[PDB]
């Protein structure tokens, strides 16, 4: 059964390539893309349950102090691989010199109080991760309160309710562990969809922007992820064996969120993290990693900038990728994100994106390649949160060693 | 209190009847139809808490291997008797010769993937059936897995989780009980509302077409069910005599899903169907029953089609019906149906349907008994599930004989 | 830590006029401001856990005879107190002579129909408090009477089910302990605000109507309250003392619902009320107390009657005032609600609304105050429904007098 994924995913990306190439993508969108469809629901049903269970099990396993701890230093991590990330997106953009082609040429206060949900039902219905996290933390929190309390009635009843939890998130393993059975046709099923639509794309000009992009992934993970480890003491190739579902993945469904329940049992039987670390980092590593973002905006920035020759200096580069940064903080994993906030970016800084204006055309190049891109900024977020979540564990000295040792 | 609702119905329906052709109507509108609103608000109410917790109790108590045959057989069930309506529509309906006045005269894919739910906690808070059955009946199936792993602690968790279903699914049928001891006041108020707005116009051609769809709707019941029951060896009129409390309530509520609670009642006290059968397929049957569409759209069409004179051969009306019920898979029972799935086959073959249009006309006039053909559709259709759960039952030797003897 | 939420409402205050009367308001609306929201979203995250395990948990604890009684003894109390709260708002309505500055100058059915929810897990996804407070009744009570069935299985499920529910509540109330923690800030940071915006704005004939608005509520206060609470045997001192955190708590946020957490904490805490009474008597008298929709309309209605000059008679104004609080009925404490529901009652009279008109500069005149009124009204709201609960808890030998004594 194991590296059968990996298998999937060469096969399906070759698959793709020749359908692609020799016409047939159409027939490859009816009758291939279903399976990687059906994959990716079956996956997505589980991260309300599991997240919600989990991480009520887990504020329920561990002290506030340490919980807070663990929050603070997983914020900095995300910071410092941000940080990196827009590093080798102005890096690798102005290396590759994207754009060689010719044309003429604060809102944050109200995220921060709608992390608190005003209906965790609705929440739960809804699908928003973050006010889930909040509302299981403090159900967790208050669950622990309540089973040191003296009077046995209120312990039982903390113990009922938080038992209901922990089967129900047992029941969403179980169920992962089911569907990773089916994984590698799903896999199979995304990449060779995409690779028969879009890669066939990946040529000329766009070639090296597609390059560029997956070049600047590769360093994020080769740097900052293996050297972040090492300080701390942990196997790089190790923990690459470990994660390879969980990356595989999320390169495929090209959602934080949705690979989620996957990234979790990665991270329980692989990684070996407590539940009380990544039932709490995890989810919220997908809604905060900035990575990928990052790169993709650097990167297709500068190829927007070169194809209609504005001048861009590395310092307006750099401003211009911060602040479509700071608008993005706090946007889960989706399809087609970077692409609406390349959009936007370009927008607000006065450009003309009328039909037939040459940023509306350099535009619709990156967005016919924009899940190509996608695949990569999802694959090498999920990396870095488990990267951070297996680091955190260690500094809190809840990651089992025995799991990294041949 | 046995056999009281027969007599609601009887009685509402003759109230009906004289307050209709003595123009009171208006005031029954005011007056009548509330208490049998209320009669099926009070049942609605129950769908989703006894579907859910019925069916992850069902699917914890039963193998995944009977689980598939379950329903296998069911879905053979309900093909069969589908294609028994699409007969006895044509037939019916041309024997009637219905509209003898005088005029001038494929997306199935993505329907299977939405049967797997994205989220949950978002299909319950929606009522979508078909995906909380999904859900259910995977979260049985871990529970049970993980009751036979050998750690206590998961044990007793999945134990915990599967009580809390199984007490609201008891909480849900004692209320139904309760409200069944108010089930002939509703019945009386809904079938009173009926016949004084639309009975008074079950006249002329139009009686026909309402004696020509009934009558189809009872071959359907005395010769489809009855022989099946027979071929398996039960007794058709205890069945009768068992369903009654169901029928009469599908006929009144319009709503496969919406008598779902009654259904189940009357298949746990009436029937001696185990939960691990009729959990399952009863809510699955609900929504993918096509007995009442295959009759609805054959006699309704044959009307249509004589009234504009357009000349329809009895293997174009196959075709045709065919097609109508392909669309309509996986639609639940809800009031109304008929109706619009009508004007869409009417639209899709080219015709005009622009006011003042002669099909306009003979559409209107359908339209205007559709509620009368509506009752007779939803009650042959929870027939043919209750009779379909029972068989089934039988044939997996879950079915309690002692229910069926005098 | 006691009485300091007091000193958070006085400094607030102070803090927003000082703001406002000087300019910097809109400084403010930046900086001040997301402490008091913070503190709202973080009671209303509790609303729903808190109400339906509260009630489910009641219900359980209590017969359904107790309960009928406990209904119909609430109900006939707000009826009271809303009658009494019309007579104020004509009363100092007219004492005040609201207005003297001169210009040019039934669905109630279906209401109670959709007391019942048709999708209790929508209706808790929308924060529908009323058929919460059904569905939970009717689980309580059902899960009572399967709690004295013989078999143990039943038994067994029904009491996990309700120690789930429980726990849940327990939970809630200690988060809710904790966030008192946090009160006063929030209770200064709202209280600014209004101050910053529309407490300035409180002057000449405005200034005659919020003093004759507050007068009403004080005097159905010291008056209504207090008699009715000595007529029974309560000190009504002490009863506001117990109070005061309720009061303020709604004072500030201007929701009965979002008060509801502290409102019940208090009634546990404090007053000392089972929660077989407070659970269903506090949800309800949230969503049905008419006491500031009645002083609110009186006083406000006679202040724009007076400035547009149109002649009012006492009958006609109370006509008025009824027909809208019945048109009111069963709306929330929402922020806003009284002046949108004025301007409901302006149109249905056939008054020229159109821009420029001086209906519309009357009505925008009251709803620049409308905030500072809305505070007034829901903290009356809050205090009654507090007391209404206390009596008939009394009434019903379910009131902990020990709470009561010095
Ligand atoms: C995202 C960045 C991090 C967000 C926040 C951290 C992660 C989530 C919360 C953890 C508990 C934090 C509060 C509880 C722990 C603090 C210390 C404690 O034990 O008690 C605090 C109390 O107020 C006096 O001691
Ligand atoms: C609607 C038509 C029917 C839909 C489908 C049936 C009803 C629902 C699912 C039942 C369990 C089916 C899967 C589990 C049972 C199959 C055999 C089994 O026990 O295990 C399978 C496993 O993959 C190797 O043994
Ligand atoms: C808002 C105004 C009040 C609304 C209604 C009251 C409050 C909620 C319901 C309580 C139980 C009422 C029904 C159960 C109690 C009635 C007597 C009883 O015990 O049983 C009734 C049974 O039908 C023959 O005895
Ligand atoms: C490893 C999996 C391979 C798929 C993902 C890699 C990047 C996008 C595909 C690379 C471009 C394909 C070559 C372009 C072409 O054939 O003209
Ligand atoms: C390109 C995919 C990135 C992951 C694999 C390469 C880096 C780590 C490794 O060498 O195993
Ligand atoms: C059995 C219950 C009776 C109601 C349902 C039966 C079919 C629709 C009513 C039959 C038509 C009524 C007669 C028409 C008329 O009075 O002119
Ligand atoms: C017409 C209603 C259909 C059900 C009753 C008639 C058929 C069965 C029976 O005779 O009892
Ligand atoms: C007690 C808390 C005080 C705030 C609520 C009281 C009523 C509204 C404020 C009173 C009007 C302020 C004076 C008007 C002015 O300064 O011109
Ligand atoms: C004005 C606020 C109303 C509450 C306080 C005054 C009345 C009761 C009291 O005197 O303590």
């Amino acid at each position: 059964v194991l590296w059968k994924i990996l298998w999937g995913l060469v096969l399906g990306a070759v698959f793709g390539l020749i359908a692609g190439h020799f016409g047939y993508a159409g027939a490859v969108k009816t009758y291939i893309k279903p399976f990687g469809d059906l994959f990716v629901r079956l996956l997505k049903m589980l991260v309300m349950p599991i997240v919600l269970a989990s991480l009520v099990v887990g504020a329920a396993s561990i002290s506030p102090a340490r919980l807070g701890r663990v929050g603070v230093k997983i914020v900095v991590y995300y910071l410092a691989t941000s940080a990196m990330a827009v590093f080798f997106g102005l890096i690798v953009g102005r290396l590759f010199n994207v754009g060689a082609n010719v044309n003429l040429g604060p809102s944050l206060v109200q995220t921060l109080l709608n992390i608190v949900p005003t209906n965790p039902f609705a929440s739960l219905a809804k699908g928003e991760v973050l006010p889930v996290i909040f509302f299981a933390i403090i159900l967790g929190i208050a669950i622990t309160y309540l089973m040191n309390r003296n009077e046995e009635r209120v312990r039982k009843s903390a113990e009922t309710l938080l038992r209901v939890f922990d089967g129900l998130a047992e029941a969403m393993y179980l169920i992962v562990g089911g569907v990773m059975q089916y994984a590698p046709i799903g896999v199979f099923a995304l990449i060779a969809y995409v690779m028969a639509e879009q890669g066939v794309r990946v040529v000329g000009p766009l070639a090296k922007v597609v390059g560029a992009v997956y070049t600047g992934l590769f360093l994020q993970i080769v740097i900052t992820y293996f050297i972040l480890l090492k300080v701390f003491g942990i196997d790089p190739i190790k923990f690459i064996r470990k994660a390879k579902d969980a990356m595989i993945t999320a390169f495929v469904t090209r959602s934080s969120s949705g690979t989620l329940p996957v990234t979790m049992r990665v991270a329980e039987e692989e990684m070996g993290v407590d539940k009380g670390i990544f039932s709490f980092t995890l989810p919220l590593g997908a809604t905060i990693n900035m990575d990928g973002t990052a790169l993709y905006q650097g990167v297709t920035v500068l190829f927007v900038a070169n194809a209609i020759g504005h001048p861009l200096t590395l310092g307006q580069q750099l401003v211009v990728v911060l602040t479509a940064v700071l608008a993005s903080i706090g946007t889960a994993g989706v399809p087609g994100a970077g692409a609406i906030m390349l959009a936007m970016v370009l927008q607000s800084v006065g450009l003309d994106l009328t039909p037939g204006s040459p940023v509306a055309l350099a535009y619709a190049m990156i967005l016919g390649i924009d899940a190509i891109l996608d695949m990569g900024r999802t694959m090498v977020n999920v990396t870095g949160d488990l990267a951070g979540t297996v680091i955190v564990a260690k500094t809190e000295k809840e990651l089992d060693e025995s799991k990294w040792i041949s």
